[PDB]
């Protein structure tokens, strides 16, 4: 799917390009020019109050998602996601940060579920898509002839098109209203439906309603915003309709931005009506305006937020995992953009004539070739910075220095500069937040980057045949090296990026082979053994069983162990060493996962590690909760009714002529074990004799045992194997763990863990009936919300 | 002695820069500058060839001095010892790094001890100091009428004098000859007198010759130097008497460089004879070439291996304390130094005029402003950067990376912004050097710096008089913003210079008094004792005795434990903690003794540390051996005639009827500990109680105690106070320590310590006895090594 969709979305994206080139034919970029300059200063005012309007409703869009998610938030809370989710989203799309990870990040401090903000995603996008059908049906159907002469089809045929839209939607509606079950709600505003596979749950009548309004609202809004821009408009209805088709061409595209098809659907329908010039200024500014500006307003919103929180909250933030390295990362890919963009486009004469004798005229064509390639590792270095390289950060800081300078020796793009220092100072304030010392040179080759620069390459050489179509190309071109000469410096500078950008993507594709998966040898058991004897966590021992692959740290004090199945990889615990080691083994895993194509997954996770399972990009999942009785609370001299139950089999076990012996490993009796594991039914010599084991004995003869996972220090120990007889005595077990609690309250253990349960209902009772103290225990998986699959689900469980 | 010196020092640079002032009123900044470019191609490449061999007989004299010394070193060690301390010590002289303190960095890898560095630094000072004298009689006794007529005396009166002169100095030789003690000899080159009182180590005959023709040919060499520099010449003899003079006022003077005495002098000899416009640009290129280039080399030089014992050794170098700091601070003094210089002279009128056009023009006016304002910040920050201040650093590189940006929009002055930009460049490189998170507020006064920068102001306001007097004064000038308008813009500049150097000075001076020193309270004393439980060292125990303040880090997790007598401040042991904790607790105890103007003392340090305290500026004095049985390689069944009378010993002491008990704090016989106390004679109960106490007792009646450092680790355990009888047996109390060390040995200790003897035969053999393995125990104090004090030392035990 990945590869087919992103080479099927660059080649919407070419032909859109060249859609666009065509449609622009009869206008010069000094007409362009004159047309920007023309729109008044009160238009500009009326689009930016315009964009105010329509941001300040998509928080009412945010509120209607968390009424259906069912989800109580702040005011506060819920305008920031909303506001930096929808407009980094509708900017970036999927490419690089989208609106669902800006929403989970930010929305699991306040403890809302992974599912609850999944549900209020999918609120939020399917219900723009699906009203922008209605939406436009209504829109044709005010003067259908003013639409049809837009569309330039016949007034019968959009008449039927509109009228079916509204009638298919009234069925469905009434369709989903049959199967309305009555009595249980999710939330409060909310229905769920039957259909005999699954249960859906849909809005209710009030909340569809409101929703549509909002809608409806927050479209006149944006179509307000490219309206206003127009010195010469049509009729409102039609460019309305025209407005909301762009819109949905250019989201079914799955173009980030809508970029490019967007632009050649309106540019179609008002070529000869409105005049290219006008036109294709209003649609730059409209981007600029409603795109770009509330993008770099979000971006500079979450990273103040992340500012204060390092400032405020400098002893809790230890290894940093936020918003500033996906944030950071647009900003320097759009660092490039401007940079790449820039070269294309030729230089103001008076700028050249003044910095010409300042400065040697050959050496401004050597600027101007380089800043175009360090325009094109920007691109890339994105990609580094995301993955939270420092590698990346310095590199990065310097090319946006020597980008920013060689802006001012190209032409005096002091504009360039400006944004390029601007990026530079953002970036050094959170240098900590790229924390990895890892190599650049070992990233994996990620499809989405490259083909985003391919993009924007391709978009900068668009601009170059526009900008400069005054000249006449010839073989000699290449080679002209003047001052006045600015088309000769787009080509060499195109050539370049081109050629450099092929060069890397191929230097990264065509990569040696990674490893194969393989079981641990003695060596490494041995390390791994010793990791978790100086460590805290005891549930490492099941990394000593050597059945699975042992992942180990540069330091080498910290290790993570996984194992495949199928299409997945599957870390069975939470790395084991310190935070930082632990933050750097789960990147570590990330980029192992992504070089061998296989699904991260984390099994049974605690909820400390949460942020850095967000940073890699997966959600929390409740999967059991995990009891583990506290010993420092627990005496055998308090009282309580399961206390009392707990002596009371203490007692009758001792009475009845139950013992308890402990034996440190190498001397286990081998022979018993292997009997009672028969009896019974990891078992090998190998894997027992690295742990203590207690066995429980019925007046001499071995009854059960069970291994003890435990550490160097006193603050945990749990036990994973553990085995008894069928006709042993019911309270024969019972006594055993009491018997092993009472051993580490005597060797002074801070905790015992008892084990997890799932979701099994006998178990959990027998866990509560020592009172422990229950912990949600976690599962970390890839964050799959994709609109479209969602909406083929549904629209396959209604047919 | 400091703030006299610092003054009279300010005093002489003022006189002089006044007294060149004076000397340069017929010549204005355009003869000097047609001067300059008169020189020809040929004459420059004679002096930068007469500069490397002047440099190469430096090595020589580097050779001579570790003869003297008798040291041994590789010859590339000398080499670069060699340049890089006469490079720096020459240039910078005693306000920053000096060339003793490069000497003992480069010459501490190889071992050479501190006494030794000392006596090859005071040899390679007071060799020139005392040549200087004999070659300048010599050279004024060739051609005598010429000699004459140059400092413009009497031909009798300067006849006498050299002959004086060199009557005196061979009096001198044949006095120190007549006591000339026979036999022995510290090094194959080197006689030892006798006076009465001190001994003192004199070069040999051959020695002394070859460091006097070693001598002359510097001289020579550094002379000819300014003399191919000048267009028409004087008598060589006269020429090279006179530099010998302006080179002694130099020294004398203590101006760091010589700058503004030298130039003073020789400008005064040859004002009329030669003209103002050749002698001032020969002065100034010989500052440049001789003077300030090898500065740069060897700064370069030492980065460079620096940044290559990075690169090879990353596992090895942890801390970094090095000589990046230094080498910094001196880099970006220098940039300050440019930065204020360019403000004090006028522009290109070419490049303003061009500029005019791409700029406004008054934002060229608040770029000038700005870039001297960042100057002296640069003065100033050069400190924080040498005590190895993180803050300094990012603060540094931003004023580097905008003054380099406001060099560009002065006046296009790409030769500063070059200068700044590869400043920042290096900075940036040694990120990790300067690695303390102190605060910038926190930073003592340095008087020196502060004198520095003055100085620095001073100097920019003598360049602002002098290339800007071509136009007349006037109140109007300040206010005159134009372009063509240089002279206002120096005015402003100088003002805004001097005005926020005499805010910061006062800002720095008048600042709140330091909390006096206490002895630690309860709570300190449970937090020391805790650090000293959760680390490696025992001897730490020592801090709770509660008679020593106690100096915690930040992060608490480390303290050092000090104490002030006279004028003093000792600390006890190396700071308790990890590496980097113990680096900036070094630090702090520095910073610490700098804001109480005390002397900075370390007692009994090892020899791991060495490094830290060489970083802020102590010597290692090799103060006594620290004696440390091995329990791993220890035991009781092995051979040996100690080990057989170690073993006889303890038979001998089980058999009389010796018992040996081991005490947990707390349960101690207090009363028995005090009457035992009382018949040997801190002692105290709090004390007392916060150790383990191992009794011996001989037939049930106590016969000694002892109390017992150790951690919760089983890495070392040492004891502090053990007393006996003087009634008990001879051998009681060589059975109780060995009692303690199978004790030690049965709980798996992996070291136990015995104690220190300094330079005491007796316990010297007494731990011998047990066949420990040495360790050396240094004590770090201040180096000082002022030249004069010396000659001043020999001078009185002469006479
Ligand atoms: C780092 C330093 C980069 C080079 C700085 C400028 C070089 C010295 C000035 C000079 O003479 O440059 C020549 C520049 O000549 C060149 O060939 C320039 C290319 C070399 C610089 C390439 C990198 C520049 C951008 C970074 C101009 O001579 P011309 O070719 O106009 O004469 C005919
Ligand atoms: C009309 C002319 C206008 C001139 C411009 C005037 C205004 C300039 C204001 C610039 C201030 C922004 C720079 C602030 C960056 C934050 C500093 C920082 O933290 O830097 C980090 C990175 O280190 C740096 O030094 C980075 C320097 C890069 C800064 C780049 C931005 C300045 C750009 C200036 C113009 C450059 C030239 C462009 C044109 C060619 C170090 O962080 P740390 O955590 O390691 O250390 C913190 C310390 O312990 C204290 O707590
Ligand atoms: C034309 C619209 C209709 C058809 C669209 C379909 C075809 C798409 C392909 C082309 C789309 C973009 C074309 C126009 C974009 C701007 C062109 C432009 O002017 O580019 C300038 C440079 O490029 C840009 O400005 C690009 C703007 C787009 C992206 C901007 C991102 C902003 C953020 C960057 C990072 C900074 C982060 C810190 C700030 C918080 C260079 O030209 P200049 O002559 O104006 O500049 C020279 C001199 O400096 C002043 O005159
Ligand atoms: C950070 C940004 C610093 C300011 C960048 C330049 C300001 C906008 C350009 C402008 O109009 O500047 C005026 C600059 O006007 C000023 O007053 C300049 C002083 C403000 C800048 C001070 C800091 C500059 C150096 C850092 C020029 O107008 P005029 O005073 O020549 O008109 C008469
Ligand atoms: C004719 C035009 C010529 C144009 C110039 C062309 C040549 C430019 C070459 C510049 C290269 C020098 C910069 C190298 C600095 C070392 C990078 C570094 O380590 O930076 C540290 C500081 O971080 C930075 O990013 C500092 C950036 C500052 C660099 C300043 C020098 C460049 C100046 C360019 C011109 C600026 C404009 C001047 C004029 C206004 C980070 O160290 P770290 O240990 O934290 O990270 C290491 C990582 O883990 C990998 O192992
Ligand atoms: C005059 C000599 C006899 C009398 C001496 C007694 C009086 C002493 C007081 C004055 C001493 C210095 C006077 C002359 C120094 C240089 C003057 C000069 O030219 O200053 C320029 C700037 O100042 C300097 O260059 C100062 C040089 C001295 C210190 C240099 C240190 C070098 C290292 C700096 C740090 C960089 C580190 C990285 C490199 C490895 C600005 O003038 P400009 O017109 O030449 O420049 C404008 C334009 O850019 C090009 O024309």
């Amino acid at each position: 799917r990945q590869p087919i969709g992103l080479v099927f979305t660059l080649l919407l994206f070419g032909l859109a390009l060249v859609a666009c080139y065509h449609l622009l034919r009869e206008i010069d970029p000094g007409a362009l020019h004159d047309a920007i300059a023309d729109v008044p200063r009160p238009a500009l005012l009326g689009a930016l109050s315009a964009t105010a309007l329509g941001f300040v409703i998509l928080l009412g869009y945010e509120w209607s998602a968390s009424r259906f998610a069912g989800v109580t938030l702040p005011m506060r809370s819920l305008a920031t996601g909303g506001f930096s989710a929808f407009a980094i989203g509708n900017a970036v799309g999927l490419s690089l940060l989208s609106g669902g990870s800006v929403r989970y990040r930010l929305y699991s401090r306040h403890g809302i579920g992974a599912a609850e903000i999944a549900r209020m995603t999918l609120f939020a996008s399917l219900s723009l898509g699906c009203a922008l059908p209605v939406l436009a049906a209504l829109a044709a159907l005010c003067d259908l002839d003013d639409a049809a002469s837009a569309l330039h089809l016949p007034r019968a045929l959009v008449a039927v098109i509109a009228i079916a839209v509204l009638s298919l939607a009234v069925g469905l509606v009434a369709f989903l209203a049959r199967h309305r079950l009555p009595g249980e709600r999710p939330s409060p505003d909310s229905l769920l439906v039957r259909l005999g596979r699954r249960s859906l749950r849909l809005p209710g009548l009030r909340l569809s309603l409101l929703q549509l309004l909002i809608t409806a609202l927050d479209v006149a809004a944006a179509a307000t915003v490219l309206y206003l821009l127009l010195p010469e408009t049509p009729p409102f209805a039609a460019f309305l309709l025209v407005y909301l088709l762009a819109l949905a061409a250019g989201v079914l595209s799955h173009v980030p931005g809508g970029v490019g098809v967007f632009e050649a659907v309106l540019l179609a329908a008002f070529a000869g009506q409105l005049g290219a010039a006008p036109l294709a200024a209003a649609l730059l500014l409209y981007r600029l305006i409603y795109v770009v500006l509330p993008l770099l307003l979000a971006c500079l919103l979450l990273l103040f937020l992340e500012a204060r929180r390092l400032w405020v909250t400098r002893q809790a933030i230890r290894v940093a995992s936020g918003f500033a390295a996906p944030i950071l990362a647009i900003l320097v890919f759009l660092s490039g953009v401007v940079l790449l963009f820039s070269g294309a486009t030729p230089a103001i004469d008076t700028r050249l004539e003044h910095l010409g004798f300042l400065i040697p005229h050959r050496l401004i064509d050597a600027s101007h070739l380089v800043a175009s390639l360090i325009g094109v590792l920007c691109l890339l270095l994105a990609q580094g910075l995301r993955r939270r390289l420092s590698a990346a950060w310095a590199l990065t800081l310097v090319l946006l220095l020597v980008g920013a300078l060689l802006s001012l020796l190209k032409g005096f793009d002091w504009e360039e500069a400006s944004l390029l220092s601007l990026t530079a100072a953002l970036l050094a304030m959170f240098r900590r937040s790229f924390y990895r010392p890892s190599r650049l040179m070992e990233v994996p080759f990620s499809p989405l980057y490259v083909g985003a620069s391919i993009c924007v390459v391709g978009a900068s050489v668009w601009l170059l045949l526009f900008a400069n179509q005054d000249v006449h190309y010839s073989n000699q071109l290449w080679w002209q090296f003047a001052l006045d000469a600015d088309a000769p410096r787009a080509l060499r500078a195109a050539l370049g990026s081109c050629l450099l950008l092929l060069a890397l993507a191929l230097g990264w594709l065509l990569r040696a082979a990674p490893p194969a998966i393989r079981e641990p040898n003695a060596e490494e058991l041995q390390r791994a053994a010793r990791i978790i004897r100086h460590s805290d966590q005891p549930d490492g021992g099941l990394a000593l069983t050597g059945d699975k692959a042992l992942l180990f740290h540069e330091s080498d004090d910290a290790f993570l162990m996984y194992a495949r199945r199928g299409r997945s990889m599957i870390a069975l615990y939470d790395p084991i060493g310190p935070a930082m080691q632990r933050a750097e083994l789960i990147w570590q895993f990330r980029d192992l996962c992504d070089l061998h194509h296989a699904r991260p997954v984390f099994y049974q996770v605690r909820a400390e590690n949460l942020p850095f399972y967000m940073d890699i990009g997966l959600t929390a999942l409740k999967l059991g909760e995990e009891a583990r009785v506290d010993l420092l609370r627990f005496d055998l001299e308090n009282k309580g009714k399961e206390m009392k139950d707990l002596r009371y089999t203490w007692n009758r076990g001792q009475r009845d002529g139950l013992a308890l012996e402990f034996h440190e490993p190498g001397q286990a009796p081998l022979d018993e074990l292997k009997a009672i594991s028969d009896a019974w039914l990891r078992f090998t010599p190998a894997y027992l004799n690295f742990f203590r084991i207690a066995i429980v004995r019925h007046q001499g003869k071995p009854v059960a045992f069970a291994n003890l996972l435990e550490t160097d220090s006193r603050e945990l120990a749990s036990l994973d194997l553990m085995r008894v007889h069928p006709d042993a005595p019911k309270l024969t077990m019972e006594f055993l763990m009491l018997g092993l609690i009472l051993h580490y309250k005597a060797q002074g253990h801070a905790r015992f863990s008892l084990g997890m349960v799932p979701l099994f209902q006998g178990l959990r009772r027998f866990k509560d009936k020592f009172q422990p103290d229950w912990e949600p225990r976690y599962l970390a998986v890839p964050a799959g919300l994709d609109p479209l699959v969602a909406l083929a689900d549904t629209a396959a469980l209604i047919a």
